[PDB]
């Protein structure tokens, strides 16, 4: 982990209120693991039936999930939840609507935030059901 | 360490240029033990003559240190350093010279930095040492 996006990371996160349910080793522990990155307007992050190894959170800007009548998703928000969970397919293609700010979070430590914390794990697998039925 | 202590200190430890030489490791530890408070203009943040037990970088505003041609000190400096590097009372009464935030390092945190940190232990002794007399 290198100090410059270590850094930067906790000024991201703050945009995320989910994460206030974490406590200050728990945070850190997915500070280190968080990925910033920044995606240009109308380019695809997440693809309808593709494998999927990470979710993402927003920051900033926001995101147009491609279901029949389409869902924008804004900042705090996270997708990508579903794969992970099911183990299936991406169920949906999601692309940036604006220019957007996220944190990404790979298979391995998304386990472990679940682990870490019961409460957002359950947040996770409430949403992923509304969103699958 | 109180959740929203832990997150507040990190945009204070922003801040501070000093902390730019320390690495995640460290910088949580630092975030941790330091306690954040805001001095009315005025007040007298240590008293000459008296024991002091901790050290103070200034994070938003000014101080002025009283020695015979006052000194003052605006935001990323430190201060209260000498008591803590020779064991002796305040060397000068430091008060706020406008409203000001700091960021307050116990004695028992101080040594662990200078410990954790060996380039920023040299600093303080430098700087004490040019302070002093
Ligand atoms: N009905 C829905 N409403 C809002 N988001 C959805 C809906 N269906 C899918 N999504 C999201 O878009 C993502 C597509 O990838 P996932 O299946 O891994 O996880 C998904 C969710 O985060
Ligand atoms: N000449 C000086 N210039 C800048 N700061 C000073 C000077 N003399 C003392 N100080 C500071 O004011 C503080 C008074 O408390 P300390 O003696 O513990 O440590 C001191 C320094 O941080
Ligand atoms: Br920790
Ligand atoms: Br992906
Ligand atoms: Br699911
Ligand atoms: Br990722
Ligand atoms: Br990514
Ligand atoms: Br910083
Ligand atoms: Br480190
Ligand atoms: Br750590
Ligand atoms: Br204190
Ligand atoms: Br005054
Ligand atoms: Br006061
Ligand atoms: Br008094
Ligand atoms: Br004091
Ligand atoms: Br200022
Ligand atoms: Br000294
Ligand atoms: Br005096």
């Amino acid at each position: 982990v290198r100090r410059g996006d270590f850094v930067r990371n906790w000024q991201l996160v703050a945009a995320v209120p989910l994460f206030q349910k974490l406590g200050p080793a728990v945070l850190v522990e997915i500070v280190r693991a968080l990925r910033a990155r920044t995606v240009p307007a109308g380019a695809v992050i997440c693809r309808i039936g593709e494998p999927g190894d990470r979710m993402f959170f927003v920051v900033e800007g926001s995101v147009s999930v491609a279901t029949p009548n389409p869902v924008e998703l804004g900042p705090g928000a996270f997708f990508g939840e579903m794969a992970l969970i099911s183990g299936e397919p991406r169920s949906a293609t999601v692309s940036a609507a604006t220019t957007v700010s996220l944190l990404s979070l790979h298979s391995a430590d998304f386990q472990m935030l679940c682990s870490s914390s019961p409460e957002i794990a359950e947040i996770f697998r409430k949403t992923a059901l509304e969103r699958r039925g």
